[PDB]
C-alpha cells in the first residue's frame, strides 16, 4: 500500500542518504528532529515521505493543510501532539498572515498564545517536529524559510523508478504487466509518480476491456497510443498547442494574452501545467517578445522546418 | 430659573443643615466630598439639589441616567473623557443600572481605578482621578446592598410644606410674568401633592385658564375655580382617583378586592395602579391594604356623600 521504511521508499537517491544520516544522529542524541522542508513539483510523493519518517521515528502524524488554518491552529498543536512528533502541513505557503505569525513562537521556543473577556494566554508546546511541503521555495516568505533548520529537495524520478512503482501497484491490484511494459508506461510519464499510477491504471482497464490477463510491451503501447500518449509522453493537449501556435501565428512571438485566448484557455493553468514540460523538453522557448517552438516541434509535428 | 446657592434651594429642611456641614468642612479640608445618595419620592427637586451642590462645591458636572450607561465601555468613557478632579457624576435612576455595568462601578468609586474596555481589547487599567458620584433613586429596597455600602453619605428627601410650593409657584410666575397672589398661589399649592412638579403643572394650568378668562391679576376665588374645572376636590383627589374610590364602593361595596379585580374593572393595570395612585390614597387614609384586599376605610364614603356602611 504505502512505504513505511526509508528502504521501501522507491526512488529519490542524494536524499535518503542525508535523510537516513539526520533521522540516525536524532534518535542517538535523543532529541525531536528540527523542522523540515520539502520542496519539488507537486505529486512526487512529499506526503509518502514524512509518513516514512514519523514510522522511522517511532511517533505519530498530524497531517493538515495550508488553507485549513487563527486558534485552531493552536487548537491542532496543543491536544493532538505529543512530543517529538511531526505536524505535516501540506502547502505551507498558503498560510494565512494571520495564521502565519502564530508559528514563529511556537517553532522558535515552543510557547504560543491560546484563544480565551481575555484571550492572551501563553500556553507552552511541547517539543515537536514540524515538516512543511511547497512546490517553490520563490512562494515562502523569508521569515519562515529562516526558522527551517533542513531544507531538502525532491528531483524527478527516472524511468526505472517508475516502471518499479508501477510493479508494486500491480502485485497489489492483482495484475501482471510486464517489465518493458510497466518501463514503457514509466517513460510515457513526465517523471512523476501520479502520473504513473493514473497511466497504469488506464492501461488496466484498457486491458480489461480487450479481454487479457498479462499485458505485454505491444498491448500496453497500443493502448497508450489509444490515449493520446507519444513518444515524448505528449497529451492530445500540448500538441493542439504547439499545432495551433505554428499555424494560426507561423511560430512566431507570441504574448500570453494571445495565446490562452486562441486556445479558449487561461493564462492560468496554461504556462503551469502545460508549458513547463514543453520548455523542459525543447519544445518551447520564452522569447522576450513571446514564444516560440524551437525548431524541434516542426520535426516532432511533421511540419515543413522554417 | 434654577437656583445655585443653597440659601436660594426652597424647603427641605433638617438636610440643608447637615450638608452644609459636610460642603464647608469638605471645603476646609480640601478634598472631594464623599458619594452622596438621596432617595425620595420622584420629582422633588433632586437634580437641581445636585446642580446646587456642585454649583457650591465650585465644579462642573456630567448629569447622566441609569439606563444610559449599560455596556460599561461608555461609562468608562464618561468617567475618564468628561470629567476631571472633584467633578460631580450625577446618575439618576440608579437602581437601574445593569449588572454588567454595575460591577465597574465599584472599583471606580472604591480606589478610582477602572478596566476601560484585539488581542487584549479590555485590558487597560486607567487610573482615575478622584471624583463625586452622586445617586438618585426612589426607594432604598431598589438599590442593593454592595451599592449601598459604597456610600459615605446617605440622605431622605421629604414632601414640601404648602407655604414652600405656594413660594416656588410665585417664584414661577415672576419668572414667566403673571401676578399671581399669596392665597391662589396657597391654595394650588396645598391642592399639589406635597411635590414641586406637581405644583408647577397645576400653575401652568391656573395660567392658561386665567388667560383664556381674560384675567390679568388671579385672584384666590378665580385659583379654587379654575382647579375646580380641572377636577381637583379639597383633598388635592383628581378625577380618576375619585374615579377609583366610586368603583370599589359601588360594584364591590367597599369590601376587600385584590389587585386582579381592581384594575380589570378600571381597564387599568396592576402597574402604575397601587403605584401612581394608591400612595396618595393610603397617605391621606383613603384606601387600607387588608390582607384579603382593600377597604375605604370610612373616610371615602364621607368624601363621596355615601351613606356608611
Ligand atoms: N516513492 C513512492 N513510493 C511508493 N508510493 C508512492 C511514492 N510516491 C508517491 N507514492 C504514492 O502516491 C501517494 C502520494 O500522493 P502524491 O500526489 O504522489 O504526493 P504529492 O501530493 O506530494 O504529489 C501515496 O499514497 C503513495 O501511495
Ligand atoms: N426646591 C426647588 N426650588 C426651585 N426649583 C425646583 C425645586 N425643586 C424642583 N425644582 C424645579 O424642578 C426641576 C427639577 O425637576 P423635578 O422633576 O422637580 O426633579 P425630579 O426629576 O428629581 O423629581 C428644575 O428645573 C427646577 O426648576
Amino acid at each position: 500500500l504505502r512505504p513505511k521504511t526509508l528502504d521501501e521508499y522507491i526512488g529519490q537517491e542524494r536524499l535518503k542518504q542525508k535523510l537516513r544520516v539526520y533521522l540516525e544522529a536524532a534518535k542517538a542524541r535523543k532529541e525531536p528532529l528540527e523542522h523540515l522542508l520539502l520542496f519539488g513539483p507537486p505529486g512526487l510523493g512529499k506526503t509518502t515521505l514524512a509518513h516514512v519518517i514519523a514510522h522511522e521515528l517511532g511517533v505519530n502524524l498530524r497531517v493538515t493543510s495550508g488553507p485549513a488554518i487563527p486558534g485552531d491552529l493552536a487548537a491542532i498543536l496543543a491536544n493532538s501532539l505529543e512530543e517529538g512528533d511531526i505536524l505535516f502541513i501540506d502547502e505551507i505557503h498558503r498560510l494565512s498572515r494571520q495564521a502565519e505569525e502564530h508559528l514563529y513562537p511556537a517553532m522558535e521556543d515552543f510557547v504560543m498564545d491560546i484563544v480565551i473577556a481575555a484571550r492572551t494566554i501563553r500556553l507552552e508546546l511541547p517539543r515537536f517536529t514540524l515538516i512543511g511541503a511547497t512546490t517553490r521555495p520563490g512562494l515562502i516568505t523569508a521569515p519562515l524559510l529562516s526558522r527551517f533548520g533542513i531544507v531538502e529537495h525532491l528531483e524527478y524520478y527516472t524511468p526505472e523508478e517508475l516502471a518499479q512503482g508501477v510493479m508494486r501497484d500491480a502485485r497489489l491490484l492483482g495484475v501482471r504487466i510486464t517489465e518493458e511494459a510497466a518501463l514503457e508506461i514509466g517513460r510515457r510519464s513526465r517523471g512523476t509518480m501520479r502520473v504513473a499510477k493514473r497511466l497504469f491504471r488506464r492501461v488496466r482497464d484498457f486491458a480489461q476491456v480487450a479481454g487479457e490477463e498479462v499485458i505485454t510491451r505491444e498491448r500496453a503501447l497500443e493502448a497508450l497510443a489509444a490515449l493520446g500518449l507519444d513518444e515524448l509522453g505528449l497529451e492530445k493537449r500540448d500538441r493542439e498547442i504547439l499545432e495551433v501556435l505554428i499555424l494560426r501565428f507561423g511560430g512566431g512571438p507570441v504574448g500570453l494574452a494571445t495565446l490562452a485566448t486562441a486556445l479558449s484557455e487561461d493564462p492560468g493553468t496554461l504556462e503551469e501545467v502545460h508549458e513547463p514540460y514543453l520548455i523542459r523538453q525543447g519544445l518551447l522557448k520564452r522569447t522576450p517578445r513571446g514564444r516560440v517552438a524551437t525548431e524541434l516541434a516542426y520535426r516532432h509535428l511533421g511540419y515543413p522546418p522554417p
